């Protein structure tokens, strides 16, 4: 089942990821900041991070439903869809890691901001 991924969630998965693809010190130290280069290192990373977040399938592809769903904050998601759905193409060039960065960077053009703050009516 699909959950939305918080910062504590994003900050396991990058540890994560960093060990498993045996990242080097300067691009963590970068990450910890959210800058990302782009370079097969990090866009492998995003790659790594997007899958732990149910985001990416390196077959399927970006994930909508969960996609709009960790965007979304349960508000106005059919509009959410329509510009998560302008952001999703093909594996034209048959490398997961680039198409993974591909939807980042759109994304990133369409101010779709994966990790926002809540507030809470209490």
């Amino acid at each position: 089942e699909f959950t939305v991924s918080t910062t504590e969630d994003l900050q396991r998965y990058r540890t994560e990821c960093v060990s498993s693809l045996n990242i080097p010190a300067d691009y963590v130290e970068k990450f910890k900041k959210w800058e990302f280069p782009e370079d097969d290192t990090t866009m492998c990373y995003i790659k790594c991070v997007f899958n732990k977040m149910q985001l990416f399938d390196d077959t399927e592809g970006p994930l909508v439903d969960n996609l709009v769903h960790q965007l979304a904050h349960g508000r106005d998601a059919e509009e959410v869809r329509t510009e998560v759905l302008k952001c999703v193409d093909k594996n034209t060039d048959n490398n997961a890691c680039h198409w993974a960065f591909r939807g980042f960077k759109c994304f990133q053009k369409n101010n779709l901001s994966l990790i926002k703050a809540s507030i809470k009516k209490d």
